[PDB]
């Protein structure tokens, strides 16, 4: 009766407005006095590095986040966030989860550690936005960029310096100067949250077509929920995912074409091919670490092979 | 329950299981004794020819359908269903509606005739599935196929003969030869509903990347709803749309590569480019017909032009 939840999202305040608040506001309107979810933004109740354990322990009831930034202690953590070159398209994320087995794997992994994986979804592609233009691979060398831990470990091979700072602190460090840029998002977020005002260039070669994140709930709180509220929560979370699917699909194209705050640059395809090749090596290193990681890597490899065989509009030649 | 709705969908029973039933079942579980929606499938309560009017006058409370097969008395009827070459990608539909102004046009057009447009969504691409192989444009000539009214008028220019029959009758009509084929769906539906069992070939060149359909409600029933149920319905409808986004994204690729009931054929691009060029002339014929059709055609043109400008993963050279 009149359940009180607190949810903390990975998103900063200006971003939470678009990626979590609408669905939480809708849930609250529908649920009324039965249940209310208070939404907190990046690092607000607890820092990122404490977020997973805060939810596990029950201090925070729910989380919207990728696995990677919060360093969940699971075998699938390295696949959340921006797994290099994993998904070309945002719709690949719900398909992988619902049709190629990733939902059952995430559920088992998180249940082991006292957490309910409610649902996964796609967000945006991962692009470099920077103060200085990137026109070759060597231009990546030395760059301090805000990114995710696993994508950052991959990017380090090209001389990139992956920096993690709290999200709310980024804008200024771009304006100057502990950061040279960002590899945390695509162009829709860049314009929306103000990062485009303090960077100058946008590299069109992404290192992922779609971020993977999720809604999680403390398992005890999850099993306490009445059926009707559990279903309501699940449906509002899917609505949140659906909204992001079209928000990003529309935003990336429109802002690339009509945005005047970032100048587009590109690295030639022949040159960028080295990055893609390196990512396959990186996948193999991950697969070697455990049987679960090997299983997931094989699913990504198989899926991408099947896209090539399916052809248009999944893949073109 | 206190509020009782009947919804009729365009989809036959075996199709409704996938494109409407899940979300309506969820709605009913969450709403309980407050409101229930009974879902009826193709032509059950009234024939397709009477569907719009039955909703307008309140015989039926709600409809899931495209504009075109229903022949709604609006200026946007010809854009529903399969508007030839309008949308390369399913996510183009919610983007056009939420970000390029189609939602407001549809709301207005339908309000004039006493119907609430709740939400638009994408379904599947439009492909030929036939008893005999199509490997050239000439192979289309004289083919009697089940399609949508507007797409059929377009295809008529290539000698296709559009035939209209009730959905539940299509399977037997294919078995007996009353139909040479279908151009009503993609491969996911073909396999799911049994049509693949009574046809032999699937043509890879589509004439639309995404069917446009909607949920509609009789305006009086809509205004009678308490706000919380209005919201619950809208959210469950968006969940229905989300489900279709990933159901078709996954199904089209998987069945093309792994299905065994239909043999793939292709028309060479140079040949098929004739069909794409013809479609642009078709759009111009539609624009000639009213100010609102001209407005909508221009939106489709601008959207597709900006897709080309944006580049990957929207368009590939
Ligand atoms: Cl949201
Ligand atoms: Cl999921
Ligand atoms: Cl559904
Ligand atoms: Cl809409």
């Amino acid at each position: 009766p009149t359940i009180k939840w607190r949810m903390q999202t990975y998103a900063g305040a200006a971003l939470a407005e678009h990626v979590a608040k609408p669905a939480i506001d809708l849930f609250n309107r529908i649920a009324g006095d039965r249940m209310q979810i208070e939404l907190y933004s990046a690092d607000q109740l607890v820092p990122t590095g404490e977020l997973f354990r805060a939810m596990q322990r029950g201090t925070i009831d729910a989380v919207q986040s990728d696995d990677d930034s919060m360093a969940s202690p699971t075998e699938v953590t390295v696949f959340g966030g921006y797994f290099p070159f994993g998904c070309r398209y945002s719709l690949d994320v719900p398909v992988l989860f619902n049709q190629y087995g990733l939902k059952e794997i995430w559920e088992e992994e998180y249940a082991k550690v006292g957490v309910k994986h409610v649902s996964a979804g796609a967000w945006d592609p991962c692009h470099f936005a920077t103060k200085e233009p990137i026109r070759s691979l060597k231009d990546l060398e030395g760059k301090r960029v805000f990114t995710f831990p696993t994508a950052g470990r991959f990017l380090s091979r090209f001389g990139v310096v992956p920096v993690t700072l709290p999200w709310e602190d980024i804008e200024v460090a771009l304006q100057t100067g502990e950061l040279d840029g960002i590899a945390w998002s695509g162009i829709t977020e860049d314009y929306t949250v103000g990062w485009a005002n303090v960077t100058n260039y946008f590299l069109t070669n992404n290192i992922s077509g779609a971020w993977i994140g999720h809604f999680f709930v403390n398992m005890e709180r999850w099993e306490e929920l009445p059926e009707d509220l559990r279903l309501l929560f699940e449906v509002c979370c899917e609505q949140s995912h659906y909204h992001r699917q079209y928000w990003y699909w529309g935003g990336e194209a429109r802002l690339r074409v009509h945005g005047d705050k970032l100048e587009l640059t590109s690295i030639p395809d022949a040159e960028w091919d080295q990055v893609e090749t390196a990512a396959q090596e990186f996948w193999d290193e991950i697969a070697a670490q455990s049987e679960t990681k090997a299983k997931v890597v094989e699913i990504f490899k198989q899926y991408n092979a099947d896209m090539r065989k399916a052809g248009r509009p999944y893949r073109y030649v």
